[PDB]
């Protein structure tokens, strides 16, 4: 018996200095950007077509800090000088649930990738007809 499965997701992260952007207090500003893809189960990165929509919850401090994107890989591209931590809500396909994943912004590395499980359930068929890409069901 089982009600759910698991499938692993990546998170891309790269980040890189602007350098015809003032520094903010000695610390330079970045453009960085957070992509989502999802693995099969040999672990190739293939679309997460399982999300309809993906939001980005920056910083309340961001000018616009609540972005939504509809189109894997769901790329968000912003700037700035801290490497504010962010939520990522990711919607299920047909209103199977939010899953609200903290993200690391950090500016150590110049990209660097996190994978995350999520328990996705199986109880409706055209999320349950995606899930067929990416692994057993």
């Amino acid at each position: 018996m089982v009600a759910t499965v698991k499938r692993t997701i990546r998170i891309k992260t790269q980040q890189h200095i602007l350098p015809e952007v003032p520094p903010v207090e000695n610390f330079p500003v970045r453009q960085w950007s957070i992509e989502i893809v999802l693995l099969d189960d040999e672990g190739k990165e293939i679309p997460a077509t399982i999300f309809d929509k993906v939001i980005y919850h920056l910083h309340p401090t961001f000018a616009n800090p609540n972005r939504t994107f509809t189109d894997p890989p769901f790329r968000i591209e912003e700037q700035g000088w801290g490497g504010f931590p962010l939520d990522i809500s990711v919607f299920l396909l047909e209103k199977a649930g939010e899953r609200k994943i903290p993200h690391d912004l950090n500016f150590l590395q110049e990209s660097y990738e996190v994978e995350h499980v999520i328990q996705i359930p199986l109880n409706k068929p055209l999320l349950t007809e995606e899930l067929a890409k990416s692994g057993s069901t």
